[PDB]
């Protein structure tokens, strides 16, 4: 009859729904406009939802949560018409994490894995939260997967410390071949996946970056990589080249908060300030985990302006991929990159 | 009558003398010319020393240890003339460390502390060794110290993990004032101290850097700092300025292995490639240990050439000081900087 099954939103990294107390805790990245929050509620069929006290700051597509304690009540009325449970929605500010462990999955996402990072706030610092994105919602559309384990991006149990992320380049079948999307690289990235572009503009579907308030120096982690056996270009097998995985991170200037880089301009936009990237020559294929440390280097002499950093003008992105040229459909089905325990080393 | 009490040398980071077996293990930094080793032996009064088998590679002031196992025998004959113990001298290649813990002191240096770092070799890597330098041999000349604890550079027991280094700016007395060397900053650095310049050219006395074969990204550590009460310039008290400590590291190109930077050109030489340095604004005065992380930044767009790095053309230096402008005699007697557990984060 009436309830809130899922809560999403433009700036929502994570939304915890406590069905017992009817409390929804929504974590958003610092910098989000609290006065203009766009939220999306998934309710049972025929049920309606309405904010209890509308306020002037509200618009027809957003809610104003700017006033402390950034908490608003909502009533869900059944189609049935008889049940009207009241939910409290609390918006909580968070920052991107420093450590990424790949231990947690969204319990709402059952068809494929969706990873998130979370560290509770303390007296010293606010909540550290991130919902990682991938190409999984696009891969779903291929009809190729049977369950979560067939996807290009999957959580595995025997990580370096706890669980880890497994990225595997997958075969997209005949239809994939027809639309020239011959392979599906496994990826994990900070930003958003626009599924309405997944097939029409796969590189535009991957948007990278969230507001970051620290100065990054290095990205450190552990990985294992094994290349697939058959390297292909435009769907056809090629000899003489072995596939390689990819790990990189970016810091770029976003004049206004709506600006994001994507798969088509991440390495060519003049907004890019810092870039850390694993050297192809340094990648090994081993059954043992290897530690890597990469350096956030200045792009064309650009540097981080502290005042701009403080005002949220820079966005950080981290991208992991099983096939370095996979976004262009060059790579080998079966290339598998496992990553675990990433650490962002920042100026301190 | 006859023995080897101390063994030193131009390229000798550390020399262990095992009096029981009469074995001297000399660790030198990778890059040293094994065919031209200059060694200095301290023997009892009147005793003489001579290499057992001279070889063609020998010169009148150096020894050739290039041939494996880089081991030569030496006989020490007493003035007494009756005792001739034979010592075996083994030269061992080492690299600069990654971790600096300030736990060990040279047992030969009793008047003032001389710190060294040591990690034994393994199947994976060679010995990691460094003898740290300081201004202590110069301070000795002031007559101001009673024992090791009065020096500007001293090991203290209650470090962050084990023992730590305590750098304290000291008063140089009336003679110091006469020669315009009004204060003595406590320092610790990678390189060499030329005591014959200690008074005549104190900045030239501090030579920085040893051959380093990795790409440094960041220097990380723990510190506590407390400024002295009276800030002075040219021996005279000044109000309106509080003293600050300093921590920095450099990577510079050395065309030939004899090139070193010093106190007069470390921040102006065109050989400088990378510089990491703590921001004055980021230093706090606290009774609690604080972690710092500084970034090796490109100087004037310069970058590390891998082939040159591999051939030992770059030297790394790390410098710690209780008074940032202490080399120019601006600072406060009593400024105290404790450092512990430094870690060099490198590309991997
Ligand atoms: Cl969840
Ligand atoms: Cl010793």
């Amino acid at each position: 009859e009436a309830a809130i099954d899922v809560c999403s939103g433009d700036d929502v990294q994570l939304a915890n729904i406590d069905a017992d107390s009817k409390v929804i805790n929504v974590y958003v990245n610092k910098g989000a406009d609290l006065s203009k929050q766009k939220l999306e509620f998934t309710l049972p069929q025929g049920a309606t939802i309405k904010v209890n006290t509308p306020i002037t700051g509200d618009t027809e597509s957003t809610y104003d949560f700017s006033e402390e304690p950034h908490s608003r009540k909502f009533t869900v009325t059944s189609e049935d018409g008889q049940w009207q449970p009241v939910y409290t929605v609390n918006v909580i500010l968070a920052e991107l994490p420093t450590l990424f462990k790949f231990e947690e999955l969204l319990t709402t996402s059952s068809e494929y894995d969706t990873f998130y990072e979370f560290t509770p706030a303390t007296s010293q610092e606010i909540s550290k939260v991130l919902q990682w994105s991938s190409g999984n919602p696009g891969f779903k559309l291929t009809g190729m997967a049977n369950s979560r384990i067939d996807y290009p991006t999957v959580q595995v149990a025997n990580g370096f410390k706890g669980k880890a992320v497994k990225l595997e380049t997958r075969n997209t079948g005949d239809f994939g071949a027809m639309v020239k999307m011959y392979i599906a690289a496994g990826n994990l990235f900070i930003g958003t996946f626009e599924v309405e572009n997944a097939l029409t503009n796969p590189r535009k579907a991957t948007n990278f970056g969230f507001q970051f308030y620290k100065h990054p120096i290095a990205l450190k982690g552990y990985y294992k990589f094994k290349a697939g056996e058959v390297y292909s270009v435009e769907g056809q097998p090629q000899t003489g080249k072995r596939d390689k995985c990819d790990i990189y991170a970016v810091m770029y200037e976003a004049e206004n908060n709506s600006i994001m880089l994507n798969g088509d301009n991440v390495f060519n936009s003049d907004k890019l300030v810092l870039l850390a990237r694993i050297e192809p020559e340094d990648i090994v294929e081993s059954d043992e985990w290897n530690e890597f440390t990469i350096h956030f280097e200045s792009v064309k002499g650009r540097e981080i302006d502290d005042t701009k950093l403080q005002n949220g003008k820079y966005k950080l992105g981290i991208v992991l991929s099983s096939s370095v040229d996979g976004a262009y459909f060059r790579g080998a089905v079966g290339s598998t990159l496992y990553v675990d325990e990433l650490e962002l080393i920042c100026k301190e």
